[PDB]
């Protein structure tokens, strides 16, 4: 009637009735320990700091919102717990919300209109009583001791950002699911999220504690806890981004320019229900993305724009309190984060015409392994580099590596071959016409063609209508 109550004796089965396999659950469902072995038994701290955790919302599921809660709740030490701020942002029925507010230590917010997540975040921030924030999203469950490891590391260091291993709650059955803890998180010249596989270098290192915390370049995404000041000295969230998301390259970018570091805590668990073709699971609005990249990229934007030049078009509005911001912290430049950061993340030559893979419908142009004077081929695109990985340089040639395509016989049908770069070479020279759709050999009428891969390899045809001419560089700056 007015009194808070305890989150076993919640009316669930009255809450949820007022996809569907998701009311089928109990609020306190019990799910697999996903965890390492050597989890198990650490031994975590007492003394640490206390932590609000803010869940932000809008028209979540009443099933998953009610059990992210508890979920929080039960496996979280209740004196580490200050409260869980639940932000409703404009969801239609207030009551999703409200009605939680009757649970032990829940409070929630209400906006007036939809301000999206950013803003809903720095509003639940403020609002914390707490020293340290944990911000997780409205439809998550965390596992066993799940949070000590995460205050562990910003208690020792402020400017630690940490998160889970992030599981995998299946949309459609609610499996929850290990993820793996042997992935870093990263991105390509399109600024779309991807996942890496650890340095060769970086897994040695890791044979002597295998659930030791893992620097990361790119946030995962919104599963993260860190120290309240700090999250307010390094600017919060840009309150300009609009709801569809890249706040993770913003906010991963600054971090990390700024003074920070990211971490994946593999000790720590976090469920998610993923939506369907999400990019952490499936490996673009651009407003947030270019704030980002305006912002924070210095120079090297340029490389964004090369993979995307649909994004050139797309206003992003006024960027100045940002820049302002950046100054003020003295961030180091984007070559800095390059180069200490994220040294795997390939970097076109800055007087590369072109670069990236060079594909054809979806095969790419690939070396087949051939290291010296060997033939060229397709094979379907895998979007590592290696043998896919290709420039067209100032010198006008298609280079892997220091080997270049090279007209070694200037016949129709002739195959083309992998040499040694030299510049004195006619025979290496290519150019790209009809709107960089095509390889023409400069000072020819022919052109890159794989109507020959399965006799032999790719050959310099007689340019004409063939669509076994088309070629296109994942990146071009003309
Ligand atoms: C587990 C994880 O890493 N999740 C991230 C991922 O979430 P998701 O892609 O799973 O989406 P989400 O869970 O943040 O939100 C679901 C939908 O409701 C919207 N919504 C949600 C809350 C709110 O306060 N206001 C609002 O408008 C949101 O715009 C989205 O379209 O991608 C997001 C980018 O947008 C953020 O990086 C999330 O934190
Ligand atoms: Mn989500």
């Amino acid at each position: 009637a007015e009194a808070k109550v305890r989150w076993p004796d919640f009316n669930q089965e009255a809450y949820v009735g007022g996809q569907v396999e998701s009311d089928k659950l109990r609020m306190d469902r019990a799910i697999p320990d996903t965890r390492h072995d050597q989890c198990q038994r650490k031994q975590w701290r007492v003394d640490l700091p206390a932590t609000s955790v803010v869940i932000t919302f809008h028209n979540e599921a009443r099933s998953a919102l009610l059990r992210t809660v508890v979920s929080v709740l039960k496996k979280s030490p209740p004196h580490l717990i200050k409260e869980i701020i639940l932000v409703d942002d404009y969801s239609n029925d207030p009551e999703d919300g409200a009605l939680l507010g009757k649970i032990e230590k829940v409070r929630v917010l209400r906006n007036d209109r939809r301000e999206g997540l950013m803003r809903s975040r720095v509003r639940g921030a403020d609002a914390a009583q707490a020293k340290v924030l944990t911000f997780l999203d409205s439809h998550c469950e965390c596992n066993e001791h799940w949070l000590e490891p995460l205050l562990e590391r910003v208690a020792e260091d402020r400017t630690r950002v940490v998160s889970p291993i992030i599981d995998v709650i299946n949309m459609d059955n609610f499996q929850y699911v290990g993820a793996s803890a042997d992935l870093k998180g990263g991105f390509d010249w399109n600024l779309v999220f991807k996942w890496d596989y650890m340095t060769p270098e970086q897994r040695r290192s890791r044979q002597g504690n295998p659930v030791a915390p893992i620097k990361t370049p790119m946030i995962a995404g919104g599963l993260f806890v860190m120290d309240k000041f700090y999250f307010e000295e390094l600017g919060k969230y840009d309150m300009m981004m609009d709801v569809w998301g890249g706040e993770n390259l913003e906010i991963s970018f600054r971090v990390w320019q700024c003074g920070g570091s990211l971490e994946i805590i593999p000790c720590s668990r976090v469920g998610h229900v993923f939506r369907k073709q999400h990019p952490y699971t499936f490996p673009v609005f651009a407003r947030n993305t270019r704030r980002a990249a305006e912002v924070w990229m210095d120079e090297y934007k340029n490389f964004y724009y090369a993979a995307v030049p649909s994004a050139r078009n797309v206003p992003y509005g006024n960027i100045q309190s940002r820049l302002e911001l950046r100054k003020k912290l003295s961030c180091k430049p984007f070559k800095w984060y390059l180069e200490n950061v994220y040294p795997e993340l390939r970097v076109p030559d800055h007087q590369d015409i072109a670069f990236g893979a060079l594909q054809q419908g979806t095969n790419c142009l690939d070396t087949l392994g051939h290291f010296a004077d060997g033939v060229v081929g397709v094979y379907e695109c895998h979007n590592a580099g290696g043998n896919q990985e290709w420039a067209l340089t100032k010198e006008k040639s298609v280079k892997h590596m220091d080997l270049c395509l090279t007209v070694v016989d200037r016949a129709p049908g002739s195959l083309i071959k992998l040499q040694g770069c030299r510049e004195n070479d006619s025979r290496q020279k290519w150019e790209q016409i009809e709107g960089n759709s095509k390889l023409r050999h400069v000072g020819s009428n022919l052109c890159l063609d794989s109507r020959t891969a399965k006799s032999g390899g790719l050959s310099v045809e007689v340019c004409g209508p063939a669509l076994s001419q088309q070629w296109k560089f994942t990146l071009n700056l003309q």
